[PDB]
């Protein structure tokens, strides 16, 4: 048996975080209080944008429907 | 690049085909008027009975969402 995944490339986009939030990527805080960072629409990952450049593509994440 | 695709393991139900169906696999009619065969619910193949335990339990589709 499988899990059905959802499985693609990221699709990053500028995101205005409520509360401190850090880089899924490097760990360090997106800094500022608006359009701190990118989220993937697809699978959520928050990013800086300098570290958008250095992630894997791929994009995985569970279909829980 | 990459399209996203769904990708897991088939779903067969048991289904009752309201019009002339050929199966997926081994390309013979789905015989009878009702219960014919089983579709995917998740990629849509129509199988024979017989030929589910036949077929690969891969299932894809690409995400046209
Ligand atoms: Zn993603
Ligand atoms: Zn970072
Ligand atoms: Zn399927
Ligand atoms: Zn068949």
């Amino acid at each position: 048996g499988s899990r059905r995944a959802s499985v693609g490339s990221h699709r990053f986009k500028v995101t205005n975080y409520m509360s401190p939030t850090f880089c899924d990527h490097c760990g360090s805080l997106l800094w500022g209080l608006v359009k701190q960072g990118l989220k993937c629409e697809d699978c959520g990952m928050n990013v800086h944008h300098k570290c958008r450049e250095k992630v894997a593509n791929l994009c995985e994440f569970i279909v829980t429907d």
